[PDB]
């Protein structure tokens, strides 16, 4: 099975992308 | 519970897209 604690930092890495790739979309849109 | 496998396999699609979204942004850019 797999700990909470690595369950916990790949939610960080998702959340992170969620904003860039929102954040890019918008810079270029510009 | 989840096994270790499916994290590890949806590991690899998270890594994958955090590189598809850097190249994207730096193919428009140019």
């Amino acid at each position: 099975f797999v700990q909470r604690s690595d369950f916990d930092a790949l939610g960080g890495r998702v959340t992170t992308v969620e904003t860039r790739v929102e954040t890019v979309n918008n810079s270029l849109t510009g």
